[PDB]
């Protein structure tokens, strides 16, 4: 889904935060 980089609301997880998004 759009998860931790579709929505800013998964960056807020330890595995998210990396992303290109967040």
């Amino acid at each position: 889904q759009r998860l931790c980089c579709g929505f800013p609301k998964s960056c807020r997880s330890r595995q998210c935060k990396p992303h290109r998004c967040c």
